[PDB]
């Protein structure tokens, strides 16, 4: 058996709404922590099981509420999710990477008792929007023990990231803030050919598509986290041999399908 498998057999429809786990929230004040700006933890309740953890970063001038829907969505499918606020809303992508690192260390070592009781500190991943997506790529470079990384409409002025962490990038076709031709697609192509990687492009979507309920972002983020954080091969079906009308491009080296 797989000891990390959680929840019933998935259907695509089930991954476009909140999942089977009830969700509690814990607000982390910025005065209570060092190395990042606090944020909000979404985590399963009404259960005795433990789950993998995810640290998520918002983008430039944005706060954790810009990703609240996705933190709740992920936690409801079986994850402990900390959506951070940054020390300053103006911090850049590599500063955001440092703060994801501090947030992960916090989850593992000094999170509240109710949160720590649901976390398997051995299985952690990262995600982030915009400059927070650039920070996701950088921390994946810095910490190869992470299980997965999902940069959402990522922005960074560096374009080559040497990481072995499995990466799924979400680009937005019509993005004029981090245009896919200058950001998402170069990040995808410049990742090592030996790293499991996937690129999905949302049809006629803008840079802020990740900041509100989005069925495609839901399906692919849940599935990538399930497959790699939980070793849950039941979610391969949503990531292999895909034809999704909400997508106008899908690329992969297919290392995750077997």
């Amino acid at each position: 058996s797989n000891p990390y498998q959680r929840g019933p057999n998935p259907t695509r429809s089930a991954l476009t709404a909140d999942g089977p786990f009830s969700v509690a929230t814990y607000t982390v004040s910025r005065l209570s922590v060092s190395g990042f700006g606090g944020g909000v933890i979404y985590y399963p309740t009404g259960t005795s099981l433990t789950f993998g953890g995810i640290a998520m970063s918002p983008g430039y001038t944005a706060d954790a509420s810009s990703l609240a829907w996705l933190g709740r969505r992920l936690a409801s499918h079986g994850f402990v999710v900390l959506v951070i606020n940054t020390n300053s809303r103006f911090d850049g992508p590599d500063s955001r990477a440092s703060q994801l690192s501090a947030a992960l260390n916090y989850l593992r070592t000094s999170s509240p008792s109710a949160v720590r009781a649901r976390l398997d500190a051995n299985r952690l991943a990262v995600a982030g929007h915009s400059m927070g997506g650039g920070g996701t790529l950088r921390i994946a470079e810095q910490n190869p023990s992470l299980k997965a990384a999902v940069p959402l409409t990522p922005w960074h002025t560096d374009k080559t990231f040497n990481t072995s962490v499995p990466v799924l990038i979400v680009g937005a076709e019509a993005d004029t803030v981090a245009p896919v031709s200058q950001h998402a697609i170069p990040f995808y192509q410049n990742l090592p050919s030996t790293t499991p990687k996937v690129y999905v492009e949302l049809c006629n979507a803008s840079h802020i598509a990740p900041n509100s309920n989005n069925a495609a972002i839901s399906v692919y983020t849940i599935s990538w986290m399930k497959l790699w954080v939980d070793n849950d091969t039941r979610y391969r079906q949503f990531l292999c041999n895909v034809n999704d009308p909400a997508l106008c491009d899908f690329r992969t080296n297919n290392r995750h399908c077997q």
